[PDB]
C-alpha cells in the first residue's frame, strides 16, 4: 500500500496535499503500532521478517514521502512536524529492534541490519537539512 503512492508538486492544491500527508500520518502511524506489537513476542523469523520489510519502507520514506516534504513544507507546517515527531519514536524504536539484534548475534537477523541503519542515518541527516 505504502509504495503505491505518488508524489505530487510544489503547483498542486491544497486538498491532495492534505490528503495524502494524512495518508502519509496514518501509515506511519500503522508502522508505529506494527513495530510495537514486536515487544511482547519472540521468535526468530517474526524479528528477521519485521526487520526486513521495515528496511524497505524506511527506503519507501526516504524516496518517496520526501518530495512532499520538500513541496508542502511552508504551508504545512505543523502537520509535517506531525509527520516527523511521529517518525521519530517509529525510528528510535528500530534503534532498539536492531540493538535487539546486536545482542543476542543473531546470523539471519544481523544481515538486515545495516542497511535499516544507514538509511536511519541518512533519514536524520535529511531532516537536519530540511529544517535549516
Amino acid at each position: 500500500t505504502v509504495k503505491k503512492i505518488e508524489p505530487g508538486t510544489a503547483a498542486d492544491s491544497q486538498q491532495i496535499h492534505e490528503e495524502k500527508l494524512l495518508y502519509w500520518n496514518m501509515a506511519v502511524r500503522d508502522f508505529s503500532i506494527l513495530i510495537n506489537l514486536i515487544k511482547v513476542f519472540d521468535s526468530h523469523p517474526v524479528l528477521h521478517v519485521c526487520l526486513k520489510y521495515g528496511r524497505l519502507f524506511v527506503e519507501a520514506f526516504l524516496k518517496q514521502c520526501m518530495p512532499l516534504l520538500d513541496f508542502s513544507f511552508r504551508k504545512h507546517r505543523e502537520d509535517v512536524l506531525s509527520l516527523l515527531e511521529t517518525f521519530q519514536l517509529d525510528t528510535r524504536l528500530l534503534h532498539h529492534l536492531c540493538g535487539h539484534s546486536k545482542i543476542h548475534q543473531d546470523t539471519r537477523l544481523t544481515q538486515h541490519v545495516p542497511l535499516l541503519k544507514k538509511t536511519l542515518e541518512l533519514l536524520v541527516c535529511r531532516v537536519k537539512a530540511m529544517l535549516t
